[PDB]
DNA sequence: TTT
């Protein structure tokens, strides 16, 4: 996996769309909405945990995520409720499976504990969980001041719905709103279909979905805050390149009604598979789902009035004529795995397995009143999810009854369903736990019904099989196997029910009530005591309010959905954070460049885009005189904002000094660079690399001091400089974005800490005094005796060997070396993992690399020693090579060894041994003067506004170094000071930032002496002692 | 809940 099928697919097809970024590339938001059952299902059961712990790494979670996005005006976490009987079903489904999955896997116990389904509503679980995430938003937004300027809204098990949906509702009532602002940037975490489709349809300009890369899990590599990146995908950007997929249904010189065309897009994409119905088998993605539905529809188009899906409602006549059309496919798809007047032949062959089909896997007789009750059925489906979507749900009773679907081709009279469901109401708590959980997870429910799940007296009895069978259409893996169990009858089941309703505990009556959302706002005002809760610490003020809003303070009511396209929204101009392919005249194509977005290089095709040449003369004289000095956007339509400082030619090349010459070699060489990743990542081509521009990016806003007499202010340009091709240089387009500083004394309040720039104390912290120069006071500290650290780790750091002579020594062949050193896969593990050649990682001390040549230290040659005088036969093998118990029995005993609980580390990097810490932790054991100066004021650092190309070092880091931490960093608070005992660098895998794809930034594993021990730090808030 |  590493990435939804979906998400790769349309990421693939349309490379711009999508990225890995880090922290900082992240755009601006004002929404972030959060769904939390995949965080709690990642929380609880990845081995033990308490609840309390649990909780705490899920509260970590969420303190980790709003951190990192800051969301500048919502907040918006939503845990998964009560959900419709559509969804339901598949709960139900996904329940039984985990519960036998379960079983199942404790069996290898035979061979030789946290129940997950709690992960449902009506749990006491989750109660506890709802109750401890009240109590963590209070404390948080109460404490913390980065948390004080957004609003927060929790909408927990209590409200029903799913956490997805609940936000949809809430952005649609959002849209409802008078003064509501049509630009807003909203973020949603996550990535599977249903969510892409979900921002895309609310018709929102400027939406993003995102999810960190790995699962905070992969704590075990010490990975940093601020060093976890996200996938994200621009939704802006998707618009467009539908907008280019469908451009063959332009007849006119003009543009396609894009929210017309988008609802349309939805459906198709409902069709690739939901969760309330079942899958067609004739559409999956890999199968080229999309493209095929694309064609269908592009070729039946002109005969449509207009729209399949208007709106949010169904056109029956037009959905009838596109269905009609996916004849074709589906009768395609069984031609194709059959196997596994010749077309009549095919037909005939196609009814047959149509009439057996229903016999056999829908155990029901092929009457024409089963395909008239299916087809009624299915539409009614389809239009039940729409509505979901644009109107909010509108039944949660009705349900597809059957578990399989239609045959295409025998889906005709769509026109002649009448659709009708009707509200009703979401179940209480426990009801839904009783239609959603299997016999074995009986315990979840209260006492009083543990004898429904389990006597086979009870009436429900044919709805806990003991044994479930599943059928497999075609689908490889178990968990897509359809599970045929029973549907429950609502009736029948609250009839199973009174008798025990009565008799629940009291406290288990009382938690069975349907609950509020809460709205959090920090106040000023002092709102008094909160009690602790496990593991929470009690608080002896809050400074923040709750506020239930129940479901109906959100409702919609109207014939039209408010999933409309704003027209109070700007589209003409640009916003940092948010591409457009729009400034640029650009032609397009889809070919099959293989393009390379993720881990391999893409097996289909994708659209290129290619930008008109442009009208400027493509010379050196002629570009210059264009952009030369001026400021202008780069990337595309990754835009940024960035200054030229040269034109340059394979000849020639001007700076604001004058024309000089050009290395022809180097210069074709970075064009040759540029080219490549434009076409095999940004599927982009350009005219020609004939004049290259040479830019800065902008790199934030500067604050100059002017003598003793004025403040003034100007534009930041960055450090290092990225070449970008003449032909894509986008100019004077105007940008939305969005509070100065006053008085030299506002910069510089008293009492505030200022660091020191200046030689005397480079990396002393300090305090401002009066800003009359300025005064200040600087608290001096010594700082310890490290040299004879260094001198312990340098002799260390000769204790290395070459990969020959390590053969040598231990009498191998080269490849067995690289065998045994690396990680070899047997089917289970069974290599001393030392070194991960593809992976680019090597471990701690064992293992080491430079010359592009591995080194083994002499732990790493004991232990390789070791591992060949225990087993030599498996050592013959690695040679030689191109009961199952003794497996198991030498991966434990891999397993079991240190240097497993040694951190395994990026290539490049140095590190250092415990003992040097020991020593260092020792000197600074034995290491336990306010001086006041006056000092210019741009060799002050202001902790949290000044920028780090002030302060960066023009040496790089080095070990043993004295940092002292500046610009705030999650855990560490500023002032902290400690000393380097690691340096690790970080490249992006596969930018799509032309300026950041062989850009390193470096981390310090920085042992700070106070405990707060250790942390790995960016260089970016940090500055070395001189 | 995801794959
Ligand atoms: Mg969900």
């Amino acid at each position: 996996m590493g990435v939804p099928k979906f998400f790769r697919y349309i990421s693939e097809r349309y490379p711009c769309l999508s990225e890995l970024a880090r922290e900082h590339c992240i755009p601006e938001f004002d929404n972030l909405y959060l769904d939390m059952n995949g965080i709690v299902h990642n929380c609880s059961h990845p081995f033990h945990l308490e609840e309390e712990q649990i909780f705490q790494e899920i509260f970590n979670y969420v303190d980790k995520l709003f951190y990192l996005i800051k969301p500048q005006r919502l907040f918006f976490l939503s845990v998964d409720g009560v959900a419709p009987r559509a969804k339901m079903n598949q709960q139900r489904s996904r329940r039984f499976r985990t519960a036998r999955e379960a079983e199942q896997q404790e069996a290898k116990a035979a061979q030789r504990r946290f129940d997950s389904n709690c992960i449902t509503p009506g749990t006491e679980f989750m109660v506890r969980l709802q109750e401890g995430l009240r109590a963590f938003l209070k404390t948080k937004i109460s404490t913390d001041p980065l948390w004080q300027r957004c609003t927060v809204i929790l909408s927990g098990q209590e409200a029903p719905g799913e956490g997805e949906h609940k936000i949809m509702d809430y952005i649609r009532y959002m849209k409802t709103q008078p003064d509501y602002d049509p630009n807003t940037r909203h973020c949603l975490y996550g990535l599977d279909a249903a969510l892409i489709i979900l921002g895309l349809c609310t018709h929102e300009l400027h939406f993003v979905v995102l999810r960190e890369e790995v699962k905070f899990g992969r704590n075990v590599k010490r990975t940093s805050v601020e060093e976890t990146r996200f996938f994200l995908l621009h939704l802006g950007l998707l618009r467009e390149y539908l907008e280019l997929e469908f451009d063959a249904l332009r007849t006119d010189e003009h543009k396609l009604d894009i929210a017309q065309l988008i609802d349309d897009w939805v459906l198709m994409g409902f069709l690739v598979g939901n969760d309330f119905i079942p899958h067609l088998p004739c559409l999956h993605i890999s199968s080229n789902a999309l493209p095929l539905l694309y064609r269908t529809y592009i070729g039946i188009y002109p005969t449509l009035g207009g729209n399949i899906n208007e709106n949010g409602k169904l056109n029956l006549r037009r959905l009838q004529i596109f269905i009609s059309a996916l004849t074709e496919v589906e009768l395609d798809h069984f031609k194709e795995h059959a196997d596994d007047d010749e077309n009549a032949v095919l037909l005939k062959e196609f009814q047959n397995y149509k009439r057996n089909f229903y016999r056999n896997k829908f155990k029901r007789d092929p009457n024409d009143e089963l395909i008239e009750e299916l087809c009624h059925h299915y539409v009614n489906a389809l239009q039940w999810v729409l509505d979901y979507y644009y109107r909010g749900v509108q039944s949660w009773d009705w349900y597809y009854p059957f578990h399989y679907t239609p045959f295409i081709s025998d889906l005709k009279n769509i026109e002649q369903v009448e659709i009708a469901f009707h509200m009703g109401t979401p179940f209480l708590p426990f009801q839904q736990l009783l239609a959603v959980l299997p016999a074995a997870s009986a315990k979840l429910l209260p006492v009083a019904y543990h004898d429904l799940m389990l006597l086979p007296t009870s009436p429900l009895a044919e709805f806990y099989p003991l044994e479930f069978e599943s059928d497999l259409n075609g689908k490889k893996h178990d968990w897509e196997a359809v599970v045929l169990i029973p549907f429950i009858d609502e009736g029948r089941l609250l009839a199973a029910m009174l008798p025990c309703e009565a008799q629940l505990s009291l406290e288990e009556r009382e938690r069975n009530r349907h609950g509020p959302m809460y709205v959090y706002k920090y106040s000023t005002v002092a709102q008094g005591p909160m009690p602790a809760y496990p593991p929470l610490r009690a608080l002896p003020v809050l400074y923040c309010t709750e506020v239930a809003k129940w479901s109906h303070e959100i409702a919609v009511n109207l014939p039209y959905s408010v999933c409309i396209e704003l027209p109070n929204a700007a589209r003409t101009v640009f916003f940092p954070g948010f591409p457009t392919m729009q400034h640029l005249p650009f032609d397009f194509e889809l070919r099959n460049d293989r393009v390379k977005v993720f881990e391999q290089v893409s097996r289909n095709q994708n659209i290129v885009l290619k930008p008109r040449k442009r009208q400027l003369e493509d010379t050196l004289t002629a570009v210059a005189s264009q952009y030369l000095g001026k400021v202008i956007h780069v990337g595309w339509p990754h835009l940024v904002k960035a200054i030229v400082v040269r034109v340059a030619t394979r000849d020639q090349r001007v700076d604001s000094e004058g024309i000089t010459l050009n290395d022809s070699r180097r210069f074709d060489s970075e064009c040759k660079a540029l080219q490549e990743h434009f076409i095999n990542r940004m599927g982009i081509q350009f005219a020609n690399y004939d004049v290259l521009v040479y830019v800065r990016t902008f790199a934030g806003n500067s604050t100059e001091f002017r003598d003793k007499g004025a403040l003034m202010v100007r534009d930041s340009w960055s450090s290092s400089v990225t070449g970008y091709p003449a032909q894509g240089v986008v100019a004077d387009l105007t940008v939305w974005e969005r509070k100065n500083f006053l008085n030299v004394e506002h910069y510089f309040p008293v009492g505030s800490t200022i660091f020191l720039i200046t030689d005397p104390y480079y990396g002393s912290e300090g305090t401002v005094q009066d800003p009359r120069r300025i005064q200040v006071s600087i608290m001096v500290r010594p700082e310890p005796k490290v040299n004879a650290a260094r001198q312990l780790q340098e002799e260390r750091d000769r204790d290395y060997l070459s990969t020959f002579q390590v053969c040598n020594l231990l009498r191998i062949s080269g490849r067995t070396l690289g065998r045994l050193s690396g990680t070899v896969w047997v089917v289970h593990n069974i290599g001393l993992q030392l070194k991960y050649p593809r992976q680019n990682e090597e471990r701690a001390g064992y293992c080491f690399r430079t010359n592009n040549q591995w080194y083994y230290s002499s732990l790493a040659v004991d232990l390789m020693r070791n591992y060949c005088q225990r087993y030599p036969d498996v050592i013959d093998f690695f040679g030689d090579s191109n009961g199952h118990r003794r497996v198991e029995e030498l991966a434990n005993w891999v397993r079991q060894q240190p240097h497993m609980k040694v951190e395994r580390i990026s290539c490049g990097s140095k590190t250092v041994c415990r003992e040097t810490i020991e020593l260092l932790i020792a000197a600074v054991d034995d290491l336990r003067k306010h001086v006041k100066l006056q000092v210019k004021p741009h060799l002050l650092i202001k902790p949290n506004v000044t920028l780090p190309d002030v302060y960066r070092s023009k040496r790089p880091v080095r070990l043993f170094d004295r940092v002292v931490i500046v610009r705030t960093i999650y855990m560490v608070p500023v002032g902290t000071k400690g000393t380097v005992i690691g340096i690790h660098p970080v490249t992006d895998p596969n930018p799509v930032r032309l300026e950041c794809v062989h850009a390193v930034d470096t981390f310090c594993k920085v042992l700070f002496d106070s405990p707060v021990r250790v942390y790995k730090v960016p260089e970016i808030a940090l500055v070395i002692i001189k």
